[PDB]
């Protein structure tokens, strides 16, 4: 079996290997990539994603989210918090303000510590979660916007043909902005590009593994796992590496630079946090390896989760038996 102590693992395709998208997914996991939840992917240095970023300032993030926590510096919950409107050039400026710019550190060690003992004592802005594309249209190689539709790849596996669309969305950090521990929606698999900025670090849970995971939350957030069988998918909840390594977790970390790709894998736990201003694309997409994940994914339905209108078919024939009860929870 490849890779198995669940590394992490770091990919140099060539530009001839850059050509394929889906071929080079598949040569990832042929290596036991997937067996981490995550993997990096170096671009080669022929490859740009677009010519410059001197003109983005005038992108609207209609609704800023600010993230507030409640709990202890390594078990807690955030919040969002909407804010008012801000462009991409004004949030860049209050990233960078006194307030909340990234303190002085030696390392990004450092700075993780630093993050780990203080993130819960103050409330970054996130602009996350904006639908839109900063691939220039003639980039064709690992083109976010241009990748094979989740609804033709059921189609092609199972032969339905189904309604909705698959977009990428944008992510605009800054420091100690957080995302929670989660897999993606129907255990999809993510790939997430840092197209500028400050890096972005990671922690994830080998798929084989992610119910360790789950049995540590439900027991960390009591309340929040009386309320819902699938309380991760509200992605609110954080745990430390500490917390983890104290209660026998397997989990890695790595930390995504700009110019640099990072893949999640069907039921990869993740969670991480932003070191400075950035922007990042990322969108779900899945392979033939994936249906039997989306079969299988646990789903929110106490009215939480609220998601995508495109989740429906997904739940709707991957697993009819949930459908019902999952749709009452949109609804
Ligand atoms: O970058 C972020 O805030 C969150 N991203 C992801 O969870 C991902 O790309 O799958
Ligand atoms: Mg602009
Ligand atoms: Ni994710
Ligand atoms: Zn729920």
């Amino acid at each position: 079996a490849q890779n198995p102590n669940c590394n992490i693992m770091i990919f140099h395709p060539t530009k001839e290997e850059f050509n394929d998208f889906d071929k080079y997914i598949a040569y990832m996991e042929s290596q036991g990539a997937h067996r981490a939840g995550l993997a990096k992917i170096i671009p080669p240095k022929e490859w740009k994603a677009r010519e410059t970023y001197d003109n983005i300032s005038e992108i609207l993030i209609a609704t800023p989210l600010q993230q507030v926590a409640s709990g202890r510096a390594g078990v807690f919950t955030q919040y969002h918090k909407k804010k008012k409107a801000m462009t991409v050039g004004e949030y860049r400026h209050l990233a960078n303000s006194k307030k909340y710019q990234t303190p002085p550190h030696q390392n990004f060690e450092d700075l993780e510590r630093k993050y780990w003992k203080n993130r819960i004592y103050n409330s970054p802005i996130y602009g996350a979660d904006i639908s839109g594309s900063l691939f220039d249209e003639n980039t064709k190689q690992w083109n976010l916007g241009h990748l094979g539709t989740i609804q033709d790849l059921l189609e092609k596996e199972c032969g339905v043909v189904i309604e909705g669309v698959n977009t990428p969305y944008l992510y605009f950090g800054m420091w100690k902005t957080t995302f929670a521990w989660h897999t993606e929606d129907m255990d999809l698999y993510s790939i997430n590009y840092l197209h500028l900025g400050e890096p972005k670090t990671w922690y994830v849970v080998p798929p084989e593994h992610g119910q360790r995971l789950e049995r540590l939350a439900r027991e960390l957030f009591p309340g929040s796992s009386r309320g819902c069988g699938a309380f991760l998918r509200h992605k609110v909840a954080l745990i430390s590496p500490t917390v983890l390594k104290e209660n026998g977790i397997p989990f890695n970390r790595i930390t995504q630079e700009a110019g640099e790709f990072m893949v999640t894998f069907p039921y990869g736990y993740h969670a991480g946090f932003n070191h400075g201003f950035n922007c990042a694309e990322a969108i779900n997409f899945a392979t033939p390896r994936w249906i039997d994940y989306g079969k299988m994914a646990s789903q929110c339905s106490c009215g939480e989760a609220r998601v995508t209108f495109s989740m429906d078919a997904f739940v709707r024939i991957l697993q009819p038996e949930r459908y019902d009860l999952w749709k009452r929870g949109q609804d």
